């Protein structure tokens, strides 16, 4: 019912931001829960997401509430009833602690699994005698490795046999450390890859391991493991001494928590050195006569690579085991361990290799929960196991809160925090899943997962790609799809984060969020010098793209996490962060964090370890945060309205996720004057359809073109088929022809030729070809291609310096357009802004106030030009909804005129119990932090400034009167003749008072709030009577104070 103008004045609950609400280490009371949630209502917060966080925190309650005990459950039930009563959306995390999906009700068999194996050799012309050695059952990341500085499970996978050539066995070398110490060489091939030799350090560092032989040996591959390389700083190089003193490097070895295998063109030498460029024990160092899968450990998913296409193999033209030769002996293994097999005869020089595949546990656990609530992360690739995990977990909260308080009331939502559970690469249905998703049998290729080259290096590399891709597919469907299904079956919504930070595991961070009701990302605070963490830009852009393409519309972000900056933020410091989230596509900030306040006496009290935000009822400016939250709620409202408008669908390939591709370097490829969404393989192949020359999704997302970016130079036949079909159906593609498929699917299904035909059709050579009813522009210049399609820029601007960024969001409704602009610079800008819109008279909408303002404009030639002044870091909405009566309006120029400076004496009254005197008189406005009085100097809280002032004008009726406060530390709420005229919380600190003043004498009261910083510093001073309590120390007595109070000058200004 309400108009957009009314909603903008008083945003609805759906527009109001949420907070994270950590319960710190049992420091919980019902009394505090109510005061927390009543504070959130006062301040306009729309919801909260609870965590029971088992991080070591001093006990400030009479007794800690232990997770899921009766008193804890009654506290949570109370929280749920208070959120219901107060109309706050309550969410919980998907596991005890905060991530991911794990707990002690996960049976050992259902934990995360890694592939393990034993190997045996046979003659052929012999019945295998005895027992196949059991694969390792150790919990840990690989084979026999343990987790770093007791629950276990060993499963079966299968038994494979395949012929292999008799190979030149290698002598045991002399192991010389860098110094010349003689090491136990045999321990380098030991059954214990974690236990080998300790290296001595030589001057100039360069620890090395020389392997000197008595004859030349031909080496093709090497495996190395250095225990505890845990940032994880160490490289390694393999060199060969032909003479013992001249070295030619063979290849480098990236080291990690799992072994590293490299393969190369053969080398004949009697001396091999492992050099460890930056107790150093080398657990394994093994040279191989044969060619192994180069870097198989990472390709098999035991450890991540940033870019799997970058793992360029040696060009040695070798071919390994013939896949057709591989035999499945799974049948023949008996529980006894014996194998009943008649090994068929082989050519001479060729023996049998029998591979016994099994699985064992990673052992990773949910965090941070108490031991009783800590247990295995559920197998993320097994939908049934995930469902059992989550149905049980939800059952616990229905018991705790009561079933009436889970679903439509009380607990409304589930949060899947960003995932980091280690590197799992097996799940029991894997062979069926691989067959169904990739279209061919993985069984003949499994030996590649253990290092054994199958077919050509390229075929094994493509199989491993296909294997990694199946794991990524199952993560999205079997974990995140199941989580959303179970939540929905229980009337819950899902807030869903993904990778967030570079590439912690396999998976696509759009697909991982495509099933969630609210795709979610994160943004940390950052110094303006340094800029944001790039991975978090990609994280948010991915999440926004999901919501646009799959129709969720809502885009959440874990907002404004801060590290080692105790209580050092007022809204003036935060605006640029939330504006960056807004302009990237976030429209539901979830503030990190609002720690639960269990007792009132300790101020500012508990914090989530070393992290901020510190946004709870103990914050110094907490009772004046409503205008800040209103700013976020008003911005979110407009940024949820209608649909996102974007012209470019940026296809980023089938390899690394967005936080991987752009974890360090931002996308350099994207348009500037046009908006864009990322599209992944699923979006490309399932959502996009032709609409004339456009590509549309069921959500209403609508694009002029697909851009081939990211890793799309490697493209699968399945993707290419869909792309060709959309082109032929009328769509435009901008990009250069892919150079290869990364997958074996098309070769295995016999579709060799078709990939090349489709490339030849879409990229015939001209570089700009009509293809069916569509068009392929063979360019990597997106804006020049859009120009050649006659697509005008959506937003652009003149009149600013070079390098000035004013990024934008474009929203669209049946009622008109909304552009969101952010001047990402401290310097004010005066621009002419060009919008691709017509027929509408623009207005500026200000989220600070909820008011709209008319603006001059000219409509002409398919665009509207608007002259804009933007303060430093100003964010503003340019709204095109009113039908334009005229095509040009030039508003009368408005001048500014200082009318008076409110200099002279002020009364100041200080919030009680804050170490300050009740009141002072200032002959002159002065920064309180420069005061001679320590109780004023170090004051944190609300100082109330008081004064009268004379007005000799009539205002409102065509002439306005502004109060400019000058410098303010840090925000100020202003009352004129008892009337609240607003609160100024960022520069320029200016408020419209024309309506509240009267002729003659007027009363003025200005409530200035600052941060806790100064009172914290004040408490470190020698002799200090301590006002504050925090868990750990925050500032040294050295620390520079923040400017505090009403600094001014305070001026009356007429238009
Ligand atoms: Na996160």
């Amino acid at each position: 019912e309400p108009s957009l103008e009314q909603a903008f004045k008083d945003p609805p609950s759906s527009a109001r931001p949420r907070v994270w609400w950590h319960w710190m280490n049992g420091n919980i009371t019902k009394d505090g829960i109510r005061k927390d949630l009543e504070w959130m209502k006062r301040v306009g917060i729309g919801g909260l997401q609870n965590f029971d966080a088992n991080l070591q925190t001093p006990q400030i309650v009479d007794h800690r509430l232990v997770y899921m005990t009766p008193e804890w459950k009654d506290a949570f039930r109370f929280a749920a009833h208070e959120a219901d009563r107060l109309d706050l959306e309550l969410a919980i995390a998907a596991s005890p602690g905060w991530s991911e999906t794990g707990g002690p009700w996960v049976k050992p068999q259902d934990g995360l699994k890694k592939l393990v194996w034993s190997e045996t050799t046979l003659a052929g012309g012999q019945r295998f005698v005895g027992r196949l050695a059991s694969p390792p059952g150790t919990t840990g990341p690989f084979q026999t490795l343990h987790p770093p500085v007791g629950v276990s499970y060993a499963g079966e996978v299968g038994v494979l046999a395949f012929p292999v050539p008799d190979i030149a066995s290698l002598p045991v070398p002399r192991a010389l450390d860098g110094a010349g110490n003689v090491l136990a060489g045999k321990a380098l091939v030991d059954a214990d890859i974690a236990g080998g030799v300790t290296l001595a350090r030589v001057d100039g560092k360069a620890p090395l391991l020389r392997l000197d032989y008595q004859r030349p040996v031909t080496v093709r591959s090497a495996t190395v493991f250095v225990p505890n390389v845990r940032g994880a700083a160490f490289a390694g190089t393999l060199e060969s001494s032909q003479d013992g003193k001249t070295w030619t490097p063979i290849k480098a070895l990236e080291l990690s928590n799992v072994p590293t295998t490299i393969s190369f063109a053969p080398v004949e030498a009697a001396h091999f050195r492992l050099v460890l460029n930056p107790p150093i024990m080398v657990g394994q160092f093994e040279l191989h006569s044969d060619a192994l899968v180069d870097r198989y450990e990472t390709k098999a998913g035991f450890v991540m690579s940033r870019d799997y296409y970058a793992l360029v193999g040696p060009h040695d033209n070798v071919t390994g085991v013939d896949p057709d030769s591989v035999i499945d002996l799974t049948d023949k293994l008996k529980a006894d361990g014996t194998l009943d097999w008649a090994a068929p005869k082989l050519p001479a020089g060729q023996h049998w290799r029998v591979l016994r595949l099994g699985y064992s546990l990673l052992g990773t656990t949910n965090h941070p929960a108490p031991p009783e609530a800590t247990g295995l992360e559920v197998d993320k690739f097994d939908g049934e196991a995930v469902r059992e995990y989550l149905e049980h977990y939800i059952g616990m909260y229905k018991d705790a809160a009561g079933p009436d308080m889970v679903g439509k009331r009380g607990v409304r939502a589930l949060l899947t925090d960003s995932i980091e559970v280690g590197e799992a690469n097996w799940t029991p249905r894997m062979l069926e899943q691989f067959q169904r998703l990739r279209g061919y049998d993985a069984r003949p290729w499994l030996p590649a997962l253990t290092g054994t080259l199958v077919g050509t290096r390229e075929q094994s590399d493509r199989f491993l790609y296909d294997y990694r891709r199946t794991l990524a597919d199952l993560l999205a469907s079997e974990h995140y799809g199941t989580v959303a299904d179970v939540a929905h079956e229980n009337d819950l919504k899902v807030y869903g984060e993904a990778l967030e930070d570079h590439r912690p595991m396999l998976g696509d961070d759009m697909a991982m969020r495509s099933h969630a009701d609210i795709p979610m990302a994160a943004l940390w605070t950052f110094n303006r010098d340094e800029g944001p963490r790039q991975t978090l830009i990609a994280d948010m852009k991915g999440a926004a793209s999901v919501a646009h393409l799959y129709g969720q519309n809502l885009v959440a972000a874990e907002s404004m996490t801060a590290s080692m900056a105790p209580w050092a933020f007022a809204p003036k410091d935060l605006k640029r962060f939330i504006d960056l989230e807004f302009v990237t596509g976030v429209n539901r900030p979830v503030i990190h964090t609002s720690v639960h306040v269990p007792v009132d006496d300790k101020k500012p009290g508990l914090s989530l370890a070393i992290f901020g935000q510190y946004f709870n009822r103990q914050e110094s400016w907490a009772e004046m945060a409503r205008p800040w939250v209103d700013y976020i709620a008003r911005s979110s409202l407009l940024l949820q309205t209608g649909r996102n408008v974007a012209d470019v669908a940026y296809f980023y390939g089938e390899e690394a996720p967005l936080t991987g591709l752009y974890g360090d370097e931002p996308v350099a490829d994207a348009p500037v004057r046009y908006a864009y969404d990322y599209i992944n393989f699923n979006a490309l192949t399932e959502l996009l359809a032709n609409d004339g020359e456009d590509l549309v999704a069921p959500s209403g997302a609508r694009y002029k073109t697909i851009y081939l970016g990211g890793s799309s130079s490697h493209m699968t036949l399945a993707a290419l088929r869909k792309l060709a079909a959309l082109v032929v159906g009328g769509a435009t593609v901008v990009g250069k022809a892919p150079i290869a498929t990364p997958s074996n699917t098309s070769a295995q299904e016999g579709d060799l030729t078709e990939w090349s035909s489709l490339v030849a059709r879409l990229w015939p050579g001209s570089g700009d070809a009509r293809v069916g009813k569509g068009r392929v522009i063979a360019s990597q210049d997106i804006e020049s291609a859009l120009q050649a399609m006659d697509v005008a820029p959506d937003f652009t601007f003149t009149g600013a310096d070079a390098g000035v960024k004013i990024p934008f969001v474009h929203r669209r409704d049946g009622k008109g357009e909304i552009y969101y602009l952010v001047n990402q610079q401290e310097a004010a800008q005066s621009i002419e802004a060009h919008f691709r819109v017509t027929g509408k008279q623009p207005e500026l909408w200000h989220p600070e106030t909820g008011k709209s303002e008319p603006i001059s404009y000219r409509i002409s030639g398919g665009e509207t030009v608007v002259p804009l002044h933007l303060d430093g870091d100003e964010a503003v909405f340019v709204v095109f909804r009113k039908a334009a009566a005229r095509d040009r309006v030039t508003l009368a120029r408005q001048g500014e005129r200082a009318v008076a400076t409110l200099d002279g004496a002020w009364q100041v009254a200080f919030q009680a119990d804050r170490g300050a005197p009740a009141s002072i008189e200032l002959a002159r406005l002065e920064p309180l932090d420069k005061s001679a009085d320590p109780g004023v100097k170090y004051f944190s809280g609300i100082a109330t400034y008081s004064r009268n002032f004379r007005v000799t004008g009539k205002y409102g009726e065509g002439r306005s009167l502004w109060l400019d406060l000058g410098r303010v530390g840090d925000l100020a709420q202003v009352s004129v003749n008892g009337v609240d005229v607003g609160t100024a919380w960022h520069a320029p600190y200016r408020l419209d008072i024309g309506k509240a003043v009267r002729k003659g004498q007027n009363t003025l009261e200005i409530r200035v709030a600052n941060t806790w910083v100064n009172r914290l510093i004040g408490d470190q001073q020698e002799g200090a009577q301590k006002i504050t309590w925090t868990a750990m120390p925050t500032y040294r007595a050295d620390a520079p104070l923040r400017p505090s109070g009403l600094i001014g000058p305070v001026r009356l200004i007429e238009e």
